[PDB]
């Protein structure tokens, strides 16, 4: 038994829920958050900047210091940092960024990193401002994960057809 309330369940471990990640989290403090990462970790828009803002750039400080130290993620990967005030820990995802061109293949390889985490509260990888297809994203998750993830679709109207059109 967790904390997570008001969710579907799409199967025996992918829950969804029509809420904004960053409120989510601050309600539920859950052990892990997964951002929406660029391999720079620069936390501009998207999920990332939204984020990064909730934690009053403290984020992006940290990400700036484990990128001049460690380099520029690769894309599908991840790393583990903090969850500031938001969560315990902060699984930092590169998906696939169609916008940039980058190959869509890579979904699967990024949402493998959510199976190092028995829980996450995530939103729907490449999705968004990184131009996938979001009911794509939602398939390659259920067919990935295998670890009891919590998805936050911030928008209503498609929270409503990733729900009416899912398989
Ligand atoms: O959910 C999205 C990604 N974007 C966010 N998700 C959750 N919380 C958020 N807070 C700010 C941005 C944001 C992908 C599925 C379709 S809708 C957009
Ligand atoms: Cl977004």
């Amino acid at each position: 038994v967790n904390s997570f309330s008001g969710y579907l369940k799409l199967t025996d471990n992918v829950y969804i829920k029509n809420a904004d990640i960053v409120e989510e989290a601050k309600k539920v403090k859950p052990t892990v958050v997964v951002n929406a990462a660029n391999v720079y970790l620069k936390h501009g828009g998207g999920v990332a900047g939204a984020l990064n803002k909730a934690t009053n750039n403290a984020m992006q400080v940290e990400s700036d210091d484990y990128i001049a130290t460690n380099g520029p993620l690769k894309v599908g990967g991840s790393c583990v940092l903090s969850g500031h005030n938001l969560a315990k820990h902060c699984l930092h995802v590169v998906g696939p960024n169609v916008n940039k061109g980058e190959d869509i293949q890579l979904l699967k390889s990024a949402y493998e990193n959510f199976n190092q985490h028995e829980v996450l509260l995530a939103p729907l990888l490449s999705a968004g401002i990184f131009g996938a297809d979001p009911i794509h994203s939602l398939r390659v998750c259920v067919d990935t994960v295998r670890t009891n993830v919590y998805l936050a679709v911030f928008d209503k109207n498609l929270y409503d057809k990733l729900v009416s059109s899912f398989l």
